[PDB]
């Protein structure tokens, strides 16, 4: 079945100390895999539908997206901006 992202991440405007929660959910068979990126670099070990940072600071500001893939198809989520004010 067609790999397709159904839940797209959302941009957020956060304060230091707030929680960052990004989500990307896809359907498909074979079952989709995920890998999150920030500022063009993979976030190590962030291979889940959720990416969550409990207490944010300025270092978490940036542009994020998730690569979603299986052994036939792949899609990139929308790019979202996390602003830390």
């Amino acid at each position: 079945s067609k790999l397709q992202i159904c839940v797209e991440p959302t941009s957020q405007k956060l304060m230091p100390g707030s929680t960052l929660v990004l989500q990307c959910v896809a359907v498909g068979s074979p079952i989709p895999h995920y890998q999150w990126f920030k500022n063009e670099l993979p976030l190590t070990h962030e291979t889940k539908k959720l990416y969550m940072v409990p207490y944010v600071d300025l270092e978490h500001q940036g542009t994020y997206w998730c690569h979603v893939y299986n052994d036939r198809d792949s899609q990139d989520s929308k790019k979202v901006e996390i602003i830390i004010d």
